[PDB]
């Protein structure tokens, strides 16, 4: 049970850009020993890892309202159809390597990119 993010994407064919809004997520877990989190949303497309997103940090909680939309450039129809968009939790921490709580993985081959897409998805679990 790793939590659930709501997120919404917005293709434009004419401008070959594609728009993502990260939401909000619930239901996270407490990562630390005392049961807190301070998770922030990790957005990229692979293969190309060239242009990444990253939400704030929301401080100690696990109902992140993120509310940050993103809009990658120079995405034209032909190079976008073979891509597939990842959504990584992670919790920050201040000095070593953050953990990553889980991700959601959209082919971008797998949906309708002529209609606003708008959903929940349960994070699966991380990388390692």
């Amino acid at each position: 049970k790793l939590g659930k993010l709501q997120y919404s994407m917005d293709y434009d064919f004419q401008k070959g850009e594609l728009t993502v809004n990260v939401i909000q997520a619930a239901d996270l877990p407490g990562m630390d020993m005392s049961g807190t989190s301070d998770p922030y949303v990790k957005v990229y497309l692979m293969p190309d890892k060239k242009k990444k997103f990253e939400t704030k940090v929301h401080r100690k909680t696990l109902n992140p309202v993120f509310n940050e939309s993103f809009t990658f450039k120079n995405v034209p129809y032909a190079d976008i159809t073979g891509k597939t968009l990842i959504f990584a939790i992670y919790d920050f921490d201040r000095f070593s390597k953050h953990d990553q709580i889980g991700q959601v993985q959209v082919p971008m081959n797998s949906i309708d990119l002529g209609s606003v897409i708008e959903e929940w998805r349960d994070l699966t679990s991380p990388d390692n």
